[PDB]
């Protein structure tokens, strides 16, 4: 019966998107697919074009959400920097004590609302500069980073490994589990 | 300068749509997202909804295509069997000796379609019965089986890795190698 918000921004890193979305929904938890523009449709990255299940503005009403998940993507993660709505919605997240995740580029958007500050964070490779810009977090090389209520990880390759995490959160291991088996993972 | 043509269908996996789909792109392939049912949005098996490039019958006409592209997901596969426009064109990629690349349940159109009998073919564990069904095949458990022109898989979490395969076929072991890396993959 958990919830989760995943916000949807142009430029998102299209798998990163839908690789959560799709194992957090087998896990059952109750997913909204969020478009930070509205509710039409959103061009990722490579060109993937998806359709969100409601605005943002809209999702915000049915919160709040046991997880806020930030896809990466450079140019999706941003148009979230520089949203005044992903910024309310993540600080009364972390206000709240929920969990945020975020991957790839995904986690700068933390950094830009000052989210999270003194956590132990991973990102992409190539946004570990961006991210570490004042040494407000701690940098970890883990393919997946949890500290307690900041969840990171590092790219389209890690993603299932994301996904799993965070429904190892909401759900518990042997939910994780039994959601893992039919994936045939590594 | 190579071509994809991907055909997706209601009730395909999204996760073994977008993620091919993804890394062909990064690799320089021209990709075309086909909508079977036309050119409207199509809904995915964990309800995530892609906008179709264009419709199956537009894309045909802009063919040939180096790679014909199935996704898996139990219903979009069975859609895809049950649609003449693919057997159409199935047998002309087979007859024009090009290559066709299917994932999870998505093999089991091959199999509908009377395509690529004799060859060695992976599907999802699930999906073996189904595509063994006469003994059409050989079936192996390779997480990527690879038989000359016709190229199979098992499943989401063989969705890179499938993709790779795609790529590598088609521009090469270098440029396979250099869209792997940043992604982050295990």
């Amino acid at each position: 019966s958990k919830r989760a918000l995943v916000i949807l921004a142009k430029g998102a890193e299209e798998m990163e998107t839908v690789i959560p979305v799709d194992v957090m929904r087998r896990a059952g938890i109750k997913v909204t697919v969020a478009g930070l523009a509205g509710k039409d449709p959103v061009q990722c990255s490579r060109d993937v074009v998806i359709c969100p299940d409601a605005s943002l503005e809209d999702a915000k009403k049915e919160g709040p959400y046991d997880v806020v998940v930030l896809p990466g993507g450079n140019l999706g993660a941003q148009n979230l920097s520089e949203s005044a709505a992903v910024k309310e919605i993540l600080k009364e997240q972390e206000n709240r004590k929920g969990l945020i995740a975020a991957i790839c580029a995904g986690p700068t958007a933390l950094l830009a609302h000052e989210i999270g500050f003194g956590s132990k964070v991973t990102t992409h490779p190539l946004a570990k500069d961006k991210m570490m810009n004042g040494g407000h977090y701690t940098y970890s090389e883990n393919r997946v980073e949890k500290d307690g209520l900041i969840l990171t990880s590092r790219g389209p390759g890690t993603s299932f490994e994301f996904a799993l995490a965070i429904v190892e959160a909401l759900n518990g291991k042997e939910v994780a589990a039994q959601v893992k088996a039919p994936l045939v993972l590594k």
